[PDB]
């Protein structure tokens, strides 16, 4: 069938959308060539709808079959649990988009008369109706990039909040359990950064001849069809679960997950949807199963040898024994058209890499680095380009979600985000106060409440005091780096030095745990290094929960 059919009427955006990078003070002195950064809105929203709007090609085979079966075996030994009401409200972030049923997540959090009351009957109904299609949104996502030598919107797809609270006591727990139950090491959301790149090292490291490469699917959303969804529905049906559970999974899979009407922001039906919606609970785990059984199974009918994949969503990794050359060439090309008759079409034309660093996924990849005892310590890292782009914009215009936040967290040990990010954010916190205010990030899509003061004890915890330490980085990461700034019209590395070091002096000066950060956010910046012992309050931390399953599109908070 086609992933999309539309009315005519148009993607709208619900109030002024800003495209342009203002002209600050404050993110001038981080980029200059304001001009090269854009935010997508609505206006490119055609050209999305272009993209994802075609009719799919399916055909499964034993291959596919077999392994599905090996998924629900594995799925069979999971029980999941029921959400309370209360438990589903406590998961809504405060900035998620109120119901058009008079309340707003405020309420839901608060455990409001109306909203919990309205929260009940949408219950009520997902067991009583196992057929209405219910009603979704469709808005242009708001993303900003540099711009290439530009990309349309992506389109967003989301149900009612009151829906999106029945979606978590339903499937909250499933979506948190299930993935890991049934991919074991292959399910990537498990990961915090450095056991990523553990796994992928040892990975790497455990075959004779390794050989890998990164999948790229066409829009993958698009290309889950409406079969893809209700065998994905059968694995959930595989674990143990309460009466009403069972019935809201089967409800919501036939009237919002396999597809349902699009409703713009000014209320006009804009069409039909018959493929993954971005903005629900199972959309994460729902791509993560999907990838990797067609992968999996790709796997198999390509006679590719001791596979070992690592899947996030729709981002696909493999590492395999080379068979040559030629022989692996061949191989991923069988893969390619194994996954093509699956419903998972190339994007980017797959090839593969014998040099593990050369490898990109998740936007990101396995480099070296040097710790204090000068021994080899591999970290992840990624082009800064996206990262300080979006840093500006943040800089310049206040934004719910601080992603230059969660890529200090993520990227702490790379070369950018210590000399580049902690400078210029410490650097404005410190002019304006604001050292000690919470700030919301996301972290493998989930939203979390972060205190810039804590950073060296999450860092620690994390990455190890390694990431204090790193140094004698290698050429290429330093050329990537230095090239991009040069794109962006950042200022080279050498004044982020000069300016580090100035962070550096007035945060020791405050002391406390400020103090603490300019001994071990910036100890890099000075030729005299201090003794960077493990922190106290870091080996107490509850980081158990960040790196469990992902949850983009998910409306989860975690607090
Ligand atoms: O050690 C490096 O690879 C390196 C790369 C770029 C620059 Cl500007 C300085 C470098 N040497 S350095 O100042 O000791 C340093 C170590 C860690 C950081 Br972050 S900066």
């Amino acid at each position: 069938s086609m992933s999309y059919t539309w009315t005519g009427a148009l993607i709208t955006p619900c109030a002024a959308e800003e495209s342009k990078l203002p002209i600050n003070p404050l993110s001038n002195s981080l980029l200059r060539h304001h001009n090269m950064v854009y935010a997508t809105t609505s206006r490119s929203a055609s050209l999305r709808q272009k993209k994802v709007t075609f009719d799919r090609l399916q055909v499964l085979d034993d291959h596919y079959r077999d392994v599905l079966k090996e998924m629900k075996a594995k799925a069979s030994t999971v029980k999941a649990k029921l959400l309370s009401i209360e438990e589903a409200c406590k998961l809504t972030p405060p900035h998620s988009a109120k119901s058009k049923f008079g309340y707003g997540a405020k309420d839901v959090r608060n455990l409001s008369s109306r909203a919990v009351n309205h929260i009940r009957s949408v219950w009520e109904d997902l067991l009583e109706d196992t057929e209405t299609p219910i009603d979704t949104t469709i808005m242009a996502k708001s993303e900003v990039f540099c711009v290439q030598p530009r990309k349309p919107a992506r389109l967003i797809v989301f149900p009612d909040l009151g829906v999106r609270v029945c979606e978590k006591m339903a499937l909250y727990d499933v979506v948190s359990t299930l993935p890991q139950a049934v991919m074991g090491s292959s399910y990537g959301f498990q990961y915090s950064p450095k056991q990523r790149v553990e796994f992928l090292v040892n990975t790497w490291k455990s075959k004779k001849c390794p050989m890998g490469f990164s999948y790229d699917t066409r829009c993958f959303d698009s290309t889950v069809t409406e079969s893809d969804i209700r065998v994905e529905e059968s694995i959930y049906q595989c674990c143990d679960l309460a009466p009403e559970a069972r019935q809201a999974i089967r409800s919501l899979t036939e009237r919002l997950y396999i597809g349902g009407p699009l409703t713009n922001s000014k209320g006009q039906n804009c069409g039909y949807r018959r493929c993954r919606a971005s903005g629900v609970l199972t959309t994460s785990c729902g791509n993560t199963l999907t990838c990797y059984l067609k992968a999996t199974a790709a796997c198999r009918a390509a006679k590719l040898q001791d596979c070992t994949m690592l899947v996030n969503g729709d981002d696909l990794v493999v590492i395999c024994e080379s068979a040559g050359t030629q022989e692996d060439a061949a191989a991923l090309r069988a893969f390619t058209e194994a996954m093509t008759r699956y419903s998972a079409p190339p994007g980017d034309p797959p090839q593969p890499e014998y040099d593990l660093e050369l490898i990109t996924s998740c936007s990101s990849n396995v480099s070296v680095a040097h710790d204090a005892s000068g021994k080899r310590v591999y970290y992840l890292t990624r082009d800064p380009t996206t990262p300080l782009a979006r840093a500006a914009w943040e800089t310049a215009r206040h934004t719910p979600i601080n992603s230059w936040l969660g890529n200090i967290i993520m990227y702490a040990p790379t070369l950018w985000a210590r000399m580049i990010l902690m400078t210029h954010f410490f650097s404005i916190l410190l002019a304006q106060e604001q050292l000690e205010k919470a700030l919301d990030c996301q972290i493998y899509g989930a939203c979390y409440s972060i205190e810039p003061l804590d950073l060296p004890q999450i860092i620690e915890r994390l990455h190890g005091l390694s990431a204090f330490t790193l140094h004698s980085y290698s050429p290429g990461e330093i050329n990537r780096v230095a090239s991009c700034l040069r794109k962006l019209g950042v200022p080279p590395l050498r004044t982020w030095r000069h300016r580090a070091r100035s962070v550096r002096a007035k945060l020791l000066s405050q002391g406390g745990r400020a103090a603490t950060c300019g001994r071990y956010l910036f100890n890099w910046a000075v030729r005299t290094k201090l003794k960077l012992t493990p922190i106290p309050a870091a080996s107490q931390l509850d980081l158990s929960g960040w790196f469990v399953a992902g949850y983009s599109g998910g409306d989860i908070y975690h607090s």
